[PDB]
């Protein structure tokens, strides 16, 4: 089914970043191509605190980023709404300043709160998988556990973790960041993800316009692939195989 | 500068195995989807060879496609020079795939033999892309005898793990002075994107699509793949992070 | 160095399993072998309850032993509170495992619940290790509820996969104020000794050793392991060659 | 069973390259602690081979163990032949560890040399053992020649990343008619013990253990290593779990 998120559908299932582009021309290019129909954005890194788009034509989902506690998330929240640049909320509380890892318990806090004030929530979390059930449990419109560690650009770390998450789900599952190459965003669609959220994969590229436009092919791939019953992993029966 | 194979270009770097399709309309269906440009196939298993079995390639207009078939089955270069020289007198061959599986388990290649038989389909005037392991040195003696592209397969064919060892695949593609293509263990999209992503000039799939449950749309899937890869390599992908913990001996 | 918690050293950084051995003799014998010091059971499934189930201490010298009870089968806070309280009236609890999972498919831990229950026990004044995901920050939001270890899986519980993200392990290992032990998902020596030399001041294993065809056997097998990955750990291991290749953007 | 080439036994299944350790002391200790019996040494780099160069086998008793000199240095089947020949000469050769590195970047092996210089020694009456890739075939090409034992590289001498296609080396261990050692490209304990959990005869290393801060510290742990990925493998490791996920088509 098409990517539905708080009862509106989109046709594309890449979800794109912006605001570290080289530049806004380059910036307006990458999104076009990119095809992507919602765009992402650091709220607090912003005049009001992405020039040169018609946002009439994109769902915005602005992200907390920044935010330390769930208190500071919502404060960002509450601002993006009221300067009407929000469609729906990412919720991002990060917890580890090293590895930037997202913090469960302000997530879990941020997102309860956010729900209970009338917005369409998306947080983004990591993939611990029963964490991701207590989210969705919260009410939340879809999840995002993260491939690997933001600006990692190590693509999916753990491909298990992120099946148990897919297959247990009962609102959009969308990897989020951590990506690195259309190898990473092509195998999150393979396990069953409804989307992909990337940025600075494509906006740190040498060419983010050309990086764009393969990031989308490969979502495509992916998804195609997912839909086309992919053929089984033959067995061996070596000893690199325990139990086969 | 496209994919250019023994003074021939492609604009397609996708090379598409046929001839194990669920059937023939599935078959120019998905060959068509995939914009390949290079038809690969096992002449031994066809018509050709023996009036007991069906042809591969029906329904197709070997007109608008460049035939690469394979000596698949050949356990000798003599075996495989037979294959080749029938293909060949046949009309059936615009390059030969060098195949010498030497192994009835794995059905990895036999390096001796792969090398004889390359050696010898040079020496008679062929366009010569032998399928070889990921052994890198391996790689560049093949190179040497001057065969026209290198084959390194990114793990043993049918097991779709996709590619096993991509720092030996990594330096056959940086030591190569022809083009290297990835040849099956292909099981999806990331696999094949991967290859490209790595500086692969093409991908040979056969398996992956044909025996996916839709091969129509795998086909689709595996073009797109192989373009997203290559658009990839091309733009210049950020490196991987570095945080110096344990997890990374020298950070 | 030498593994301590709450106070308390170890001379071996190997935990180890029962209740699950195929008799007794295996048991003992396999848990003699392994020089653990400490010993972990899932109390829900033993002789104190209301049905006499089997006593999977039976015939260990107990005063050989630092007894660490597990809250295995609990489904909620509420329900390992009370099993660990059971462990401590039986006399049968030095420090206590806190285990509460939360996906019967999976058996991965719940955050939620396992957050609850060691912040009660520890109020109730039992030693706490916490067994926990490998997510990062979740690991430090436990330890800054003051247990005395965390106890990330290297995979999900009988797995065998082992550690499935080495990179997460070394974020909870490196800003780790207490003891880190990977519990539980090893497969064999090769995973044990990788914990260690990731920097794990130690490993808990059950199934690896009690499932094996030879559990003796293999009980020999992850001591030596363990103390390989650790001897490498201390070492100096030597750094990875960076040949400068697309496979390493 | 025991590690057995050439008819002859060895009571250690580990195998250690010496010359390049921080002092002759340092060496003597380390081959001491790992309990090896069987040591390698690249003879083309040695004082036998140019007096201007070092010995480096010094303060070693060489009557404690058994030799197997290494034609490192060789691109050549010709030269490694020249080597070989040396080896046994100065009375330093008891075995021939067949060396024919072909790309100066990965240093990975020359396959049509290796075989080769194999061939030719075995002609001269050596006890061949040739170091190889990971190229399923190509090992077993080298066993129909006569070889004695076979070596394949984990990953590329020097790289520290352990064994990169395990897949691969589980064929040719399967397949395998002579001993198979898996040589160099280790980096540590975790290494050493997959190899055996594979169900290789013995590992071979070198600057894991002589490039490690601790060398000494780090030959016992490979020691312990080899021993206990042994045990593993004969004590029968637990399967791995199916959950039937998206990640396991």
């Amino acid at each position: 089914s098409m990517l539905t998120i708080g009862g509106k559908s989109f046709q594309s299932r890449l979800l794109l970043g912006t605001g570290k582009y080289p530049s806004f021309d380059i910036q307006k290019e990458a999104v076009a191509v990119s095809e992507s129909d919602i765009l992402t954005f650091a709220v607090r890194r912003m005049n009001i605190f992405l020039e040169q788009l018609d946002l009439s034509k994109y769902t915005l989902l602005p992200n907390t980023a920044g935010a330390s506690t769930a208190e500071e998330a919502v404060r960002i929240a509450r601002l993006a709404k009221a300067s009407g640049l929000c469609d729906m909320i990412k919720v991002e509380v990060i917890g580890c300043s090293r590895s930037l890892l997202p913090d469960p318990v302000e997530t879990l806090k941020a997102s309860e709160q956010l729900l209970e004030e009338g917005f369409i929530v998306l947080p983004y979390t990591s993939d611990d998988v029963v964490l991701a059930r207590k989210l969705e449990e919260l009410g939340v419109h879809a999840i995002m556990p993260g491939a690997s560690p933001i600006g990692s650009g190590q693509g999916i770390l753990n491909p298990l973790n992120l099946s148990f998450i897919i297959e247990q789900a009962k609102v959009p599952v969308i990897v989020d960041a951590g990506i690195g190459s259309p190898k990473d965003a092509a195998y999150a669609m393979e396990l069953g993800a409804d989307g992909v959220l990337l940025n600075t994969a494509v906006s740190g590229a040498d060419d983010p316009v050309k990086m764009a436009r393969a990031m989308k092919l490969a979502v495509e791939a992916g998804r195609l692939s997912y839909e086309a019953g992919r053929i089984p992993l033959k067995q061996y029966g070596t000893a690199s195989s325990p139990g086969e």
